[PDB]
């Protein structure tokens, strides 16, 4: 018996619509917190059960908002997420990633008393796009403890990150951004080969695909986050003996398609 798992047995559609619990949304302002801009938080609610938590940082420009669908999706799956803004919309990914750290710290320590009653501190992960998917890559470096990142669409001038932190990477095929040869790729090639580390490739898709609904990402993000954030091994069929039509490549190590 699995004391974290949550949720009915998934089906693949199930993970393309938001989930089964109720979630609320807490504004993090500015001027409340230390280390990042703030951010939004999407926790469940209706329950007396505890979740794992995600940080998720959007890309160079960009606010929580364009991850808003994201944050939703997956907090209604079971998780408390929390969106970040960063101090600057300039900064680059690895202050991103510092903002993912004082973001999953302020989670665990000082969001509100309605927050913390849903968290298990102790089971953390990060996500995030372009830059912000370069920062999911560094902080996974620097918090080996993590459960899991997902890296959407990456963009990071370092290619190598030494982490035993399960990663799965999407990246857009036609992406001109920060083309997947380039980036998302050697990243994936570049992480320690014990590491458990799965690529995801969207046929067609371009760089800002992660910041719309898009059900691929959805079925990916959700089945990673709970296989290693819940220990969840219903998750691991959307994961193993991959056939997806929206995908136009899928690389893995398959280290987790079994104990």
């Amino acid at each position: 018996s699995n004391p974290y798992q949550r949720g009915p047995n998934p089906t693949r559609s199930a993970l393309t619509t938001d989930g089964p619990f109720s979630v609320a949304t807490y504004s993090v302002s500015r001027l409340s917190v230390s280390g990042f801009g703030g951010g939004v938080i999407y926790y469940p609610t209706g329950t007396t059960l505890t979740f794992g938590g995600i940080a998720m940082s959007p890309g160079y420009t960009a606010d929580a908002s364009s991850l808003a669908w994201l944050g939703r999706r997956l907090a209604s799956h079971g998780f408390v997420v929390i969106v970040i803004n960063t101090n600057s919309r300039l900064d680059f990914p690895d202050s991103r990633a510092s903002q993912l750290s004082a973001a999953l710290n302020y989670l665990r320590t000082s969001s509100p008393s309605a927050v913390r009653a849903r968290l298990d501190a102790n089971r953390l992960a990060v996500a995030g796009h372009s830059m912000g998917g370069g920062a999911t890559l560094r902080i996974s470096e620097q918090i080996p403890t993590l459960k899991a990142g997902v890296p959407l669409t990456p963009w990071h001038t370092d290619k190598t990150f030494n982490t035993p932190v399960p990663q799965l990477i999407v990246g857009a095929e036609a992406d001109t951004v920060a083309p997947v040869s380039q980036h998302a790729i050697p990243f994936y090639q570049n992480l320690p080969s014990t590491t458990p580390k799965v690529y995801v490739e969207l046929d067609n898709a371009t760089h800002f695909a992660p910041n719309s609904p898009n059900a691929a990402i959805s079925v990916y993000t959700i089945s990673w986050m709970k296989l290693w954030v819940d220990n969840d091994t219903r998750y691991r069929q959307f994961l193993c003996n991959v056939n997806d039509p929206a995908l136009s490549d899928f690389r893995s190590n398959n280290r987790h398609c079994q104990l």
